[PDB]
């Protein structure tokens, strides 16, 4: 009867893999789960070369025939990079569960072990297939393109305020709402088996008297993209706008989106660079990453902002 | 009989295709108020900067002294507009109302929002009720305290919020429905006095995520930032080169404040990490606060104790 | 050659003033001639509070023959926002078309200052019109967003912004005259419903009865005696009853009347348990839960067939 | 010197028992988070044990008198009741109207049973006598604290079926959020309450009935009729949009109001403002939902029959 789940653990505020597994012994009714020990590392020193790493184990995990699915444990300040990363590039239908925790292991009332057990759930579903990579956490089934850590320290910290969710899980029963009108996983076309590492990218703040010269940096120390977290609709100062300038004469790729949070960043044919869509700047920097590994056409990359 | 407000214009997308043609377009306001325009800028508010957001409250603070000014309504970009509304909200040393308004659709825009956002912020800033609250953002139906509010969405009608602290009030049916008053200080019993004074302390933004830089740290330092405020990953989690970033700034005495890249909540304290924290402030807010700290103290503690504060 | 778009009206704030055509809201924006070949028809002219089961019955039969035309490519409906949740849905689980059906309202009446309903019915013709708009369900449009009509719900009394599904999103924007698609429901509608509605006059009578502090069980009596078909409570929290609500709900179903468990809350999933009587009604809101309730009683009264169209509609 | 707080425990889920991971008393309660006892000296009392859904407007009552008298005295510093999360708001906001102390009165609970796996009650109960005991937490009206945040009664609403952040007041948010050990306090609630309430309710045993109706399409005008006969002497109405009303419910209301009855139109979707319509029936509810505005009109019921007063008392409390 029961799926065969890999939980593959990264480190995390949830957190050895084999402890958190017999710490909530119950995932063992729901599934037959090896653990394996990727990573331990706090999610604020992930780094796109371990990503890119995880992204390659879980593919060769998913190709498997005697693996169902994938539970990754990580830490939540950026599980919404690490999972949007995979999201485009793990080619399988097969279910990726990302799954952390707000509270430590040892707090009271401590939010980890419901959200193992569900994470588990969700990635043994057969009608979890095909859904894109999850972010499994406080009863909800977010989408990696959506989810977002939306609040500093709370247990419901993760929405997607216009997208919603995927699914929610409730009384050990999943509901699935949504399917992503996006491309994904088997549908993506960024293949990155044996890259080994990835153009570098920063993300610059808009802000009231920011500066030109964090743009003069950031080209003088070789990247290749900027992600603009802009004011408003990825709207830009005289100093923004002469910054992201020497960045295109020098070569780089500009990408404007928003600090706000939410919602769309429009096409403007009379400001420089291209536009996020609805992607916000962490996972606007993840997509362009990705994007540079396959061109450097900005009308090839502006469609990638609106397909994936 | 009726309130007399000033409506000091700036700029904006409210007046996007000058301040009298914002009052003639929505000549209703002259029955809740004698109003009188004033143009004192005409920006796109992403270009609103600090040196001109002093003279604004310099401004303001000399029109509410006036006897024959009940309130202030600034029209303003809405990109920018927390930033601005929160510096007044820090400077203005006075109990009457100032209310920032703003339009997410030009004026020529079908179903434009200007003309009724505008008529809301005259009522709001002529109530007697209204006074001794703080700035105010009024649009959409919603009065926002300038320490909250947000632009939470890059371009929907409905996007300044405060998920967590929710509106002072809201304006439905031509009535003033006030719901909180916030517990913070500002205004008249705020210490940041700015009279005089025609810069501000330096102060950029860095923003947390996978692979960031410490080179930032470095360029900042390198050109005289005072603070540097932290968009942090979490709760102002920060890499191994962030941390060598920030020790770099400690060391030369630059104010590092941690606030979060997530939109709301809490840097709750943690001696183990560099630099202050922001406790609910965004970034774009914390920002402003400290740059008016600076204009007090560079002492660390007495910065800590202006965020839990104000 | 632009789409060809029938908008519908049916009354509503829309078309108040301080009563409106259908012709005179489409000339209001002239914009919607450049999107569409519209044409406009009057179905009728209410206030959305009185909108009633027997008119929507119609409402869904005429979308129905209008979208089986060549000449048709999809429907936009101007509608009162209060009950508009509940018209919406009835269509999403009738209309057996994957032509797009655009409900449209407005917050403030036509004469009033930055009056919504002319960027909300510009919205809508373009949602319409829109060739990936297609196979969605049916959408309540407004504010810049696309609701589904199973999950959308008039969610403040009074704000521009009162239409929003919490847990579930929107499955669209439009930004910029440009139309984003986020989501697509997981749930069956229109072309792959069972509810079919041709020929029907009449649905079966549901009433919602409230749950709180004291609930009396004298209108379960009540209800129950007037030869409702459907009782919908809408509960404390996840459906939880007083012991006067269950005394009720058994007298209820000891005359055959299903009984069906939402919630008062405002969101969220009522969980099956078998020790409250009647059915649970997943994530739908009491006034989602009536329509599909009155839709299922016309198939049948068996509850464990009416309880899986809950877990799937 | 620690506070002195009384845990007055009513039940629900937060003291509720299941087979397994996937009722109790007080002390029970209080010993699963020893850690109380660094914030408070807590004493509990139990006042009764029952799921929300069956607490009533006579018992609320009790509640009520017997959190006066303890907060009357002077070895009470505060007071957390521990409660049903369905109807938990409807208690809490009968006690922020007749509750004559500034002292802290905090309303707990928990989404999650005691035994459950991330049950959410013990950290929810340690919030709680933080809040309780904090001098900063004096004059601020009756909360609700749960899963980190401290609601106004006023405003605070359970949003959610099944969720652990089901409680909101998405317009007005919240009073102030509990993290890392330390309390933010945010907003001071813009209404009237506690020390400053006119709603004494000393010496009685029973609050005037009131129900409530829904309002949504085909909605039945015998409702009405039914209510009326039953001998309510107010009736809510969870109207269609901003209290909107079909012209069944205009009829059923007119028959109410001939006989005496108040007529009080609020919402059903969830937030937001009524607006007075004099073209209409009835009161109007201000920015308080249908289970707010019944426990408003039962108190305001036991002072006048005015329908100016009462209105006048939902545009204040
Ligand atoms: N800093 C932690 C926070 C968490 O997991 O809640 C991490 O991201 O590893
Ligand atoms: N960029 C404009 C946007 C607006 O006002 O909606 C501004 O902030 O001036
Ligand atoms: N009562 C009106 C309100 C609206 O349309 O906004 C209706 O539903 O017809
Ligand atoms: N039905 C329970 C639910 C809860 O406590 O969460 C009660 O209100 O007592």
């Amino acid at each position: 009867k029961l799926p065969n789940i890999v939980i593959l653990a990264t480190g995390g505020t949830i957190a050895g893999v084999d402890t958190l597994i017999n710490a909530v012994p119950e995932v063992k009714k729901l599934a037959n789960v090896k653990g394996e020990q990727f990573s331990n590392m706090a999610s604020e020193n992930m780094t796109g070369d371990v990503v890119l790493k995880l992204s390659q184990r879980v593919n060769e995990l998913l190709a498997r025939d005697d693996v169902d699915g994938v539970v990754i444990t990580h830490g939540t300040d950026t599980v919404e990079e690490s999972a949007y990363f995979l999201h485009l590039t793990v080619k399988s239908d097969k279910p990726v569960v990302f799954v952390a925790a707000m509270r430590p292991a040892t707090a009271i009332s401590a939010d980890g072990p419901m959200n193992l057990l569900e994470a588990v759930r969700v990635a043994g579903d057969k009608q979890s297939r095909g859904r894109g990579v999850m972010v499994v956490i406080n009863d909800r089934i977010g989408s990696a393109r959506y989810i977002t850590k939306t609040n500093a320290s709370t247990l419901d910290t993760f929405r997607a305020n216009e997208e919603g969710y995927l699914g929610v899980i409730i009384g050990n029963r999943i509901y699935y709402q949504n399917r992503i009108d996006k491309l994904h996983t088997t549908r993506s076309v960024f293949d990155v088996r044996g890259l080994t590492s990835l153009p570098k990218v920063d993300i610059l703040y808009g802000y009231q008297d920011d500066p030109e010269y964090l743009y003069d940096a950031a080209i003088q120390h070789g990247v290749k993209g900027i992600v603009y977290a802009g004011m408003g609709a990825g709207s830009v100062s005289v100093r923004g706008i002469a910054g992201m300038r020497k960045a295109l004469e020098k070569g780089v790729v500009v990408m404007r989106s928003t600090r706000t949070g939410n919602g769309i960043v429009p096409p403007d044919e009379e400001l420089p660079g291209l536009v996020s869509d609805s992607l916000n700047p962490a996972h606007a920097r993840i997509l362009l990453m990705l994007a540079l590994t396959r061109t450097s056409d900005p009308k090839v990359i502006q469609e990638y902002f609106h397909t994936y």
